[PDB]
């Protein structure tokens, strides 16, 4: 339940805050003596007594009229009398029951009203803005600051004995906090001691925005537009919604950094209705393949089931089947890079920050052999970069479609076999020798998806083996 | 089936809650024992005995009266005799047979006259709101709560020794659990287990809408389209805050949305060939204009990959650069290869549909990416005081007089990388030499010859060498 | 042709917006039963009862009490209750032929009064205005 | 598209004015009315918008006016 | 001092919350919730005040607590 901050000053000097008051309303302000209750600790030299009256007379009046106006008499509230630097005033509380943001300005013109034809007898007091409400901003720009409950013990308890007179509230909570100091500290520390997001228009739309991008695969603001170019341009009229883009940019591609597995978006959504007309389907059984175990074992070596044997080579010329499902492949991920084979030194430059590693007509180097061993037999390992620092590689399905014999790793000026088996032993040879047609086309990323989504729909029992099973 | 949930509080001390109760009812009250079942781990010293009594004799009644008020004997029902924090109460839950939602006040204060007049004897209870139905919503504005079968294992079961005393029930399955604390936590545990609008943002939109449509490709063409509009726009406090952002997004949605054969292909079929200067220019150099526009339908539309490139070789001033020079003006967007410049050679070429390069030179520092540009293939390349772009498999055509398979490397020369660039061209051989009255090609030409080609097409064979005019 | 829209709450406790109502009212609604018909699909364990007899018995009193005042037995109508989440609420809808929207506010509060002395007996529901009509703002 | 508001209409008039009189730099806006010069270069916002409409007027009489 | 708002509070709740995690980078944070980060990261302010909460976090860390 929010609350409203008024603020109403009691008039000090009655002779030029009211001016031609009658003596009676002074002689009756004056007489009204006060006194603390008897378990109250707070020293009563230092309070008021007529500006006491005062306050009291007028927190009276505005509850009352305040009940009279929202027919709510059961609502909470809580009225502290303060003396300021230069005037006193008080900060009352009302809530919001039956009283929506927009009647506040009325029901404030009235109270005022009628508390300057009782009280102050029609005269109206001449102090700068006498009555008004607390305001989100300075000026008529801001709204009606709607504050919440932690907004007494944060700003109206805090206060003592030198700035604090009197209090009245009817809230079981803050009862014995009225006029007692130790009771006022204790709720202050209680509340430092119990003290996470925030909700905002703005943010709100913001957080579903960037949820739904996700969702999308967007990651450029070329991938933007090809959803839909107006829903991009809307999200970029001014500079605070273009520098949006950016932030939101950056924090999806922070995030699918730290997805779960890359399946988690190769893997299509609806089923396949019709695998004979895919590409992949047809370039597995032209070659002599079985089309359903290789769909598992390509899901099984995707989502990091097969652990060391995780990978997957296809030998056989350059364009044999082999680069096009590769080619696709890296157009449907998001992000990717092909191993620079060319630059033994620092051949995965172009693989940094890259979902999949794809080696195209490249041979094996063995100045990152033992380092790719790592990645390759399911291990984590920090290799160095190109003119960059370390980065750790998770883990990650790799990918090579070349022609020669991978096993005869090069080490600069020579050639050598020593790492055969060890390389052998955790890759799938796939004899992929027959070349495709001119007019086979290339395979677009709806045709992976698809393959990838098969490849649950049918699971069979992969063997973790060298060659892999033919079509019979 | 739903039930209601009707809570009962039991008088625990007789003294004050029933001022003036006879002695004989305590005697009944105290004298009365219970013991529980043979099968109960409950302990019995933590359940009272006085109270307990009460309880039962209450539900009892309870359901007594309800069977007949109801008409409905054979209902099921489930009771709970729990202990408060400071007072004793009843969690009599009752199927909604017989009875209904409005008319349940009248049964419940009946039936609580009944029990008044029964147990106590006419002493009504002190207990404040002693008897009453749980309602939808706290507060006088709430309609009868009914609850259903699953609102017994998610609140009454969970309960345990310190709250729980005794209960009754006829259901099958909620027998064993009315006593025993291992069948309440079974069952417990079973049971369990975008878009925007804004006036600032319409305007843009309808501007990058209408700047799409008339097709603006750089701030001078905004000017001669419209001036109002740019002065306009650019009188605001930001002054030139959105003008180049809405361009480049416009730029972008026309290159990857459309391309250049949208508009390379002419509207009207072409009346004469023979006329146009593209024409003249291929036939006259010995070449049969048919496979040299069939390669160029092909080209745009990068149908040959590999072979997507168009090199017009021969010496200068031989109607190389004059066929360029509208193909670039044709198009939206054109660029220039910069051969001078090793580091950021496509320094103009940003976002482009046609690339152009005028007396090109291949070098050793782009010799890589220049495969993979002119082959048809997607590559990045770190820009001129940019961030890296892709690429994307674009038209490129190559107006060179020179070999450009000499890769230049410094103050040498190097002649490796020249069979890959020989089987990714189409080399020329236009010697012969235009008059001054020739004219340069305008832009309806192009689009003549485009037409022409789509008009006439051709097998393109993969060879070195242009079929030349027999 | 316009139609007023006009609102009727429903007592949703009799006891408790209805004190002291008579004996044979609750009889009749309790004891009363009804049916699906022949051209319907809905359940009629959802359906209540008692709230079904007394919208049917508040229409009915009400398009005749209104047929009556208008002298127009052909006219058109529609009548729906509700079951709202804190309340029942009905929604009656009478064509704005032969009535003009001053006499409207008249004949409203003449067949309030008869309703409230002939079905109610003598009894003013708790709830805040249980009959009304619908204005063009909210206030 | 054209937006509306007293700051647009200001500029387009200040530019109309500049293309009307063949003002092309600063030295020539002195040399016609040095008033409007000190008026305009008083606020700091209104030092970019004199260079703005500078560079639009040149441009729109580069493209309509010929040598 | 101790100045309190309601920008400071919502600060000091998520700078004690995230102490209590052992969290290092804005890595961590997506490991454990990229829903909060994603909240915060929505408004303007928010990139100058996780730069910030991350080497303050970090300071206190190996000032007060021990391994």
């Amino acid at each position: 339940p929010g609350f409203y901050e008024i603020v109403i000053k009691v008039p000090s000097d009655l002779d030029e805050h009211l001016p031609g008051i009658s003596d009676s309303f002074v002689n009756w302000v004056a007489e009204k003596e006060w006194e603390l209750p008897p378990d109250s600790d707070m020293d009563l030299n230092l309070i008021e007594q007529a500006p006491l009256t005062v306050a009291e007379k007028l927190q009276r009046d505005f509850l009352t009229e305040w009940r009279r106006v929202s027919k709510a008499p059961e609502a909470l509230f809580f009225v502290q009398f303060e003396k300021g630097e230069s005037y006193f005033h008080m900060h009352v509380l009302v809530e919001t029951t039956g009283v929506k943001s927009m009647v506040l300005g009325r029901f404030l013109s009235q109270i005022r009203e009628k508390l300057i034809q009782r009280i102050y007898r029609g005269i109206e007091p001449t102090l700068p803005n006498w009555f008004a409400v607390t305001k989100t901003r300075n000026g008529a720009g801001g709204g009606n600051k709607v504050v919440d409950e932690s907004y007494i013990p944060n700003y109206l308890l805090p206060k003592t004995q030198p700035e604090l007179q009197w209090a009245w509230t009817n809230m079981e909570q803050y009862l014995s906090a009225c006029l007692n100091l130790t009771e006022r500290k204790r709720l202050v520390a209680q509340h430092l001691t119990h003290v996470p997001v925030i909700r905002s228009k703005t943010s709100a739309r913001y957080m579903e925005l960037v949820g739904w991008l996700v969702d999308k695969g967007i990651t450029s603001e070329k991938q933007w537009i090809q959803e839909d170019q107006a829903s991009y341009i809307s999200f970029n009229a001014a500079s605070n919604s273009r520098s949006q883009i950016k932030a939101a940019l950056d924090n999806a591609g922070k995030i699918m950094s730290l997805t779960k597995t890359a399946p988690d978006y190769l893997v299509g959504q609806q089923p396949v209705e019709d695998i004979s007309s895919n590409r992949i389907y047809k370039i597995l059984e032209l070659n002599g393949y079985d089309p359903q175990y290789a769909a598992s074992v390509f899901l099984g070596w995707a989502t990091k089931k097969f652990g060391k044997r995780n990978t997957i080579w296809l030998f056989g010329p350059a364009t044999t089947g082999k680069t096009n499902i590769a080619e696709a492949i890296a157009h449907t991920v998001p992000f990717y890079g092909c191993v620079n084979w060319t630059n033994e030194n620092f051949p995965f430059n172009d693989c940094v920050d890259k979902m999949v590693i794809w080696w195209e007509e490249g041979k094996m180097t063995a100045k990152v052999v033992e380092s790719a061993k790592a990645i390759l037999g399911g291990s984590k390992v920090r290799v160095d970069q190109k003119c960059k620092s370390s980065a750790q590689i998770d883990p990650t399905p790799v990918i090579v479609t070349s022609n020669t014999n991978m096993c005869a790793v090069i080490d600069g000026n020579s050639t050598t076999f020593e790492h055969q088996q060890p390389l052998q032993d955790r890759m799938f040879k796939f004899e992929l020798t027959r070349r495709l047609d001119h007019d086979f086309g290339k395979v677009t990323k709806q045709e992976v998806k698809d393959f990838f989504r098969w490849a649950k729909d049918h699971v069979v029992e992969v063997e973790h083996e060298f060659y892999v099973k033919k079509g019979g």
